[PDB]
């Protein structure tokens, strides 16, 4: 049998690499799946991490935290996977000094200490993941004027 | 320009007739039963988003005269994202599945066109949220080389 | 039915976008199908002109005409063709300078009458297309850590 | 650097790994069956070169111990080109079956690895020549703007 | 020569960034073709209280896929003129200032180029080296 | 510091047009890291005859997907030493000269680069533009 460890790492490869999930919240923004760049910790497992403003339109809909399925591609479209979770704020010094980096530190004024600064968790529970592969027809010939 | 509704309406059409997948869920549920799908449309622009499918597919049972829903969508390169908003609903027309068939829909149909276990699904499209993947300059670092 | 106009049509666009073709001759350079950028007139129908040096190792052995078979693939893989005809060489003026752009005149030093300047023709009868799409595999639910 | 045979070498299994199509003709024949199919390899570089195919593929009849074979291979983007040349023969081993085993191949094969109309073919390469695709700067030409 | 020159200008306004002397900046150009190349910027960048009236400059572009280098020559000065500002404006602009268009740290610089070399840069097969496989 | 120098010299080594003043040219480095940078050319360029002893020379490179962009700033000089041309001999140098490394039209300069400044370009998600569809 095929063992789900290497699904599950090919999913985490390829989010560390291509970031972008499409957060989609039922009941805010129409449900609109807006891209946000997630960042991991290491190289596998959760929670995802998504830096944003503290005057972003979610932020006020949050709460203790609102359920969300995320629409993640690989670059390339090699793989699809639906990630649902909880979306929340948490806005931790420590997470913000562990994740912060150049890429980051471009997104805002004042550096970690920016009033602005706001960091939104997903802890997805699941996921599901659909390979991509190509597929070859049947050859036909043809004469070529 | 590049930010009028036009010029994004195109890119949209262009990438979605190329790259074909929208990952859709129903609006408004616990279960949305998302699930990644290839559209397709008759000429390069403007809709209604065909999607072929099977007849057993969890979606189908639930749209009756159509349900909402969103469509997440990305180009290949990841170049630009989009969220379609619209109306989803089964609409099997033998003439619209004469147009839009072609040899890869032919490859997941053992039946063919006659086969019992085909659907064919239409979005009529409202609206989408489009978000283009650009690029941000960092400052710039002096380093001594050698 | 789907007429083979449609096929040949994918074919001819592909190759005069993306160019190479990996020509393979039987009994010269043990075989082996080098790729070299095709050019056509017009956008579609053949002969499949390409560039070349007097002082190239394959001159010498097409004499009339050597039986070819070509391999292309579009860039980005959505189609494999299996080209087949005949290869000879052809450095025909007029064809030169139908041809001619900023392009190919970088490859000569003295321009349309360099010397050292060879063209080869491929007279294709027929080809081989397959197209490769995409095919999404079964979801895989997987629980995230 | 680039040009050298390690690179090269690199290179190519990396583009061969990630891309797989192999256009494959029987070298020295009037019809070399030319087609396209899907390179495997264990691990991330070396031989040899296996390929799932059918037992009524055109070439399996004609290879017997093994026939020389041209294998015109091109990476995805067409950065690099490679001609791969070598012997073909069947090596329907179930072993290399079983770690060759992989969801992909699992859907071209109803039988699964106990359908009879299953074969494995080996390529056991010899050699390859390599062609990376540059690019040449053309001489500059001054306009005047506006 | 007139085909040369709007493939530059198509890849200009697709991919923007140019090399001004020394760093890089985003243009933007009304419009497909023809300059004045537009830079949004801040009133605290160096260049500005270097312009004055408007110096000479050189820039270095590329396309994306490297397929077109260009070396573009102009006259460079800062015209923070609001008709202009709300002509270029867009949410992608916007973006980049917390106060709007009346952000005080606003600053938008033309260049108006005179002259320009282009230099394509096509694809092309190396030489074939042979290799022995493990 | 140390890992965005690396960055750029990898770059440097598979993207090697460099934007020197003012045209592009194709750097060629000895290892993964640092310089000299070299640059294959003809007897006949324009350089030549105005670098004498070495001049000072500009480069502007970036990378091929535009995610590093670099200011070079360096000596420039003729250094056609048939050491070095051994050395950095392929067949791909080899097909730029029809006289091979004793043609007398091939010329090679070296880039002694003290300082350089690099620009990382990060992608950045764009502001959402809602647009009706039809």
């Amino acid at each position: 049998m095929a063992d789900p460890k290497e699904l599950q790492d090919k999913f985490w490869k390829a989010l560390k690499s291509d970031r972008t999930v499409m957060l989609g919240l039922d009941g805010v923004e129409d449900g609109h799946a807006r891209p946000m760049t997630a960042q991991i910790e290491g190289d596998s497992g959760g929670p995802i991490w998504f830096f944003t403003s503290k005057d972003n339109a979610l932020i006020a809909m949050l709460g203790q935290g609102r359920r969300v399925i995320g629409a993640f591609s690989s670059k390339g479209h090699d793989l699809f996977a639906s990630i649902s979770g909880s979306l929340r704020e948490d806005t931790d010094p420590a997470v913000v000094d562990r994740l912060w980096n150049p890429y980051v530190a471009a997104w805002y004024e004042g550096g970690k200490d920016d009033p602005k600064l706001a960091l939104l968790r997903l802890d997805a529970d699941h996921a599901q993941i659909w390979l991509n592969g190509s597929s070859l027809l049947a050859g036909i010939k043809v004469l070529l004027g």
